[PDB]
């Protein structure tokens, strides 16, 4: 059990504080993921309640160049800093800067103090030994300041940050606490249902364009139509029933046979986006575009801008479907590889994982990228890439971490020598 939250408890109090006793401008920086959007929303909502006006600014990295620019503005009337998901990793620079701030992260900590000379207070579970790889979020912890207002609401906010940094497989910790809080308090219902019942679109649709999973025989509006037609769904039905289900999952299995990943625990959340699922991907659509204040309007709830965050979700994901049919996949005994496109190459390895492990590459200057990865059902039966990815050392290179994600870095001319020895060593099977 968790008295961890007892000394979370402490630090909230005072942030609270800090923030019920400043009568100044308040500044909020927050990140352009659904984590940060999430972040900023129950920002935005807390801070409104308390009838504090405040500027939300949204930066892609925290750099030195972007500390400095907010330097400038901390002469003329110094205002507080919220920073979001964010902070912790920069504290040295806050600290100098004589910043007075509020840092909610969850990145691990530069310095393991949350209280940090008087106007600087550090809320980051690492210092109380939560992990914000696995039990918190961003979102979470600024949940866990609105908590000591009283603002139980905030939570479905909490649940679309955790969904964002995809700490929901499993449920663990204080995100556990935060969504048994929400269900508790009537802002959740969390129940077992297919995974196309996440988009409240044409199920066709949610099937063509669906990529968790993506079923490539499937993945355009034709064939998941035929598909539909065939075994007697109205297609363009929004909501599959009980009996639509077992007709669905009765017939799709010849086509993927991995039955369990269609059916997912949905979280359904008392926000206009009833599903904190298809939330946390329209947030992430508006935010990889840079339509970050939409982003917030989406949180806030405003009908113009969920109508625009669901037209660029369904433009992201034909782009989506548009890069999966165009990757050249090459077998090689134990692995499928591809070359592909900077930036892609990892969340496009993902998605096409079926029975065997997937790296892309990208080939930069004079270096080649990788990006293995692989699923559940291939650790268990002995797969680790994180030992397979480290024989880039036997090429000049040096190779990656953890059992499903690792990567490697190679020189260009050694990357069929590499892949080649990188296949070898999946004889772990
Ligand atoms: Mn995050
Ligand atoms: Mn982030």
């Amino acid at each position: 059990m968790m008295e961890k939250l007892k000394e979370i408890e402490k630090v909230t109090k005072a942030i609270k504080e800090k923030i019920l006793n400043h009568y100044g401008y308040i500044r909020v920086i927050t990140h352009h993921d659904t984590d940060g959007l999430s972040s900023g929303g129950i920002l935005a909502k807390m801070l409104m309640r308390t009838n504090k006006l405040f500027h939300l600014t949204v930066v892609e990295h925290l750099s030195k160049e972007v500390i400095e620019k907010l330097a400038k503005e901390n002469e003329v009337n110094k205002p507080l800093f919220i920073f979001a998901d964010m902070g912790s990793g920069q504290i040295e620079e806050i600290i100098k800067h004589n910043f007075n701030a509020i840092i909610l992260d969850h990145h691990p900590p530069v310095i393991k103090d949350s209280f940090i000379n008087e106007n600087i207070i550090q809320l980051n579970p690492h210092i109380f030994g939560v992990d914000g790889s696995r039990e918190i979020t961003a979102s979470g912890v600024c949940y866990l300041v609105a908590r000591e207002f009283g603002y139980y609401d905030l939570s479905v906010l909490a649940i679309v940050g955790i969904i964002g940094d995809m700490q929901y497989n499993p449920l663990l910790g204080l995100n556990k606490f935060i969504v048994n809080e929400a269900r508790e308090y009537r802002y959740v219902k969390i129940m077992n249902d297919i995974v196309y019942n996440i988009y409240d679109v044409e199920i066709y649709k949610a099937i063509a364009y669906c990529t968790k999973p993506y079923i490539p025989d499937l993945a355009s509006e034709g064939k998941a139509f035929k598909f539909l037609k065939d075994i007697g769904i109205d297609p363009n039905k929004k909501q599959l029933d009980d009996t639509d289900k077992k007709k669905l999952l009765s017939a799709i299995i010849f086509k993927y046979p991995k039955i369990e990943n269609l059916l997912i625990d949905r979280y359904l959340i008392e926000h206009k986006v009833r599903d904190a699922f298809l939330l946390s991907e329209m947030l992430n659509a508006v935010g990889r575009n840079g339509l970050f204040a939409v982003g917030i309007g989406i949180c806030l709830e405003d009908d113009e801008c969920i109508k625009i965050g669901n037209q660029i979700l369904w433009e992201y994901k034909k782009n989506l479907i548009n890069e999966l049919k165009s990757v050249k996949l090459k077998k090689l005994n134990n692995i499928y590889y591809f070359e592909g496109k900077k930036g892609m190459i990892g969340i496009i390895a993902s998605i096409l994982v079926d029975d065997k492990p997937v790296i892309g590459y990208h080939i930069e200057g004079d270096i080649a990228k990788f990006s293995a990865r692989g699923n559940r059902d291939l650790v268990n039966r002995g797969l680790n890439l994180s030992v397979a990815m480290a024989v880039a050392k036997e090429f000049g290179g040096n190779g990656g971490g953890h059992d499903v994600a690792s990567g490697a870095v190679v020189s260009k001319d050694k990357v069929q020598e590499f892949l080649k020895r990188v296949d070898e060593i999946i004889g772990e099977q």
